[PDB]
């Protein structure tokens, strides 16, 4: 975990004594070849010992939370011909911030205490200890060690902070930070996208913390590949020639689908070879697709005024879902809005209709065609027809006009555009009650009188407009009556 060092007595810088003379007091030995300084205080026969050391000034840079670390030595207060109870085996450690260097205006109630330093190892003629502070908000600070009647040997200082590595994490890249102070205020600190990286909408931006001990903490957000582009190892690259990536995801890129041209490096999408298309609605997913071919086949069965017009999907869905129907109607010309859809004609999903009130003799052709989402696309038509003519025309409108003691004469009327089916006219009549004996003449006429009746008797007379036969449509069953001498 790396550490800077903001300082290190051992490698060596002459610092402050208060008082000066006794007191704290750089020393010096010999080992292999090499010199050996250190700061020694051993005042315990005097009662009273306040010794000061103060390093110089430590500039802080960014630095947070500062780790002191210390290697000293001490004596055992039972050693010494005085040994008396003035001896300790202790001494203090402070600290002070500053904007600028006091130099030698060294004054103790300005230090606060980080606390006292007890030896792990007592010697008769060496002790680590670690302990920090933060958070620094200054340009610089002093460390000072108290004495306070003890024999101690001061042979090592470091001050360092802590740092987190630098490293790439989700597509992101996170650069050397400072460790911070306090888990409680912990500082975010953001991270930038790889090349051919981004953070899609709306995702987290990422994020990460530096703790205390110079750790990674909590991972936030993340980068993806842009599109066109797929995560390889730790980077992007584009889409191979024949693949595609249209968002920014984690998945990898997606050869062309189908009626799909060959796509060129890092694509987005394949466009659609000559014949097929895509619709706005449509994904860069889904394969281009086409019209459909016209209605299988086409019914239209008319029960009276009415007609059914079954049919059956395409044998070509085009490739789609979205299949709907219109349906249009000729009478030549279009049909007005005579004719009464059972549903709205345009833009149906069912596969049946039943138009209604159609004029007799008239045959009208219904058209159906069936388009989807990409007719639109192109100016052809796909559709089949069939027609339809009513026969049945028309109930004709009966009444008498002369009546008699034995005859009745007896008239029916009907539009002259239906006077053209009409083959013949089908005259019946009974008297009433009478159902063992019909009276029955044809005629192409639109009068007839009946000879030979009974006086005072009630007739049932029905006519009927036959085309061409047994096909005809029936009138009214009226009543008319011969009259009385
Ligand atoms: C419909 O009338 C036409 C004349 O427009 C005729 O050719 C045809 O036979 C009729 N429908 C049928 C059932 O063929
Ligand atoms: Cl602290």
């Amino acid at each position: 975990a790396k550490e800077v060092v903001l300082l290190d007595f051992a490698a060596a810088l002459g610092w402050l004594t208060h008082p000066y003379g006794k007191g704290w007091d750089l020393m010096q030995n010999i080992m292999n070849d090499m010199p050996i300084y250190m700061y020694s205080v051993c005042n315990v026969m005097s009662g009273d010992q306040d010794n000061w050391l103060r390093t110089n000034w430590v500039y802080r840079g960014e630095a947070e939370r500062i780790f002191i670390e210390l290697k000293f030595t001490v004596r055992d207060c039972n050693s010494f011909p005085g040994g008396a109870s003035s001896c300790k085996e202790t001494f203090n450690l402070y600290y002070a911030e500053s904007d600028l260097d006091y130099g030698t205006n060294f004054q103790k109630r300005l230090f606060t205490k980080i606390d006292t330093i007890a030896p792990d190892e007592i010697t008769v003629s060496l002790n680590v200890e670690e302990r920090s502070v933060g958070p620094l908000t200054r340009k610089g600070f002093y460390l000072a060690f108290q004495d306070i009647g003890a024999c101690v040997a001061l042979l090592s200082v470091r001050v360092y902070y802590k740092k987190c590595p630098e490293l790439l994490q989700g597509l992101a890249h996170f650069p050397e930070t400072i460790a911070g102070s306090d888990a409680p205020s912990l500082a975010t600190v953001a991270g930038t996208c790889v090349d051919h990286a981004v953070v899609p909408p709306g995702g987290e931006e990422p994020r990460m913390h530096c703790a205390v001990d110079g750790e990674w903490l909590v991972p936030i957000g993340q980068c993806l590949c842009q599109a066109g582009y797929e995560k390889v190892e730790d980077a992007c690259q584009a889409c191979s020639p024949g693949f595609f990536k249209f968002e920014a995801s984690e998945s990898p890129c997606l050869e062309c689908p189908e009626h799909t041209l060959p796509s060129p490096e890092g694509a987005t999408s394949c466009e659609c070879e000559e014949g097929f298309f895509r619709a706005p609605q449509d994904p860069a997913s889904m394969p281009c697709t086409r019209p459909p071919s016209a209605p299988h086949y086409l019914t239209a069965v008319g029960m009276g005024a009415k007609v059914e017009l079954r049919w059956t999907p395409p044998q070509d869905s085009g490739g789609r879902e979205d299949i709907v129907y219109s349906v249009t109607c000729e009478q030549c010309g279009p049909c007005e809005a005579s004719v009464r859809y059972s549903e709205p004609p345009h833009g149906l999903t069912r596969t049946s209709v039943t138009v209604s009130d159609l004029e007799p003799h008239m045959n009208y052709t219904f058209t159906v065609e069936a388009r989807n989402g990409v007719s639109g696309l192109v100016t052809s038509r796909s559709f089949r027809t069939a027609s339809v003519s009513i026969n049945q025309t028309e109930p004709p409108k009966v009444r008498l006009e002369g009546r008699s003691t034995t005859s009745l004469s007896v008239s029916w009327s009907i539009p002259p555009p239906q006077q053209s089916r009409v083959w013949k006219y089908e005259v019946t009549y009974r008297k009433k009650g009478d159902s063992n004996s019909y009276n029955v003449r044809r005629t192409e006429g639109f009068s007839v009188t009946l000879d030979d009746l009974a006086p005072d008797t009630t007739y049932l007379v029905q006519v009927q407009a036959l085309t061409q036969e047994g096909q005809g449509a029936g009138s009214k069953v009226h009543e008319f009556q011969t009259l009385s001498p």
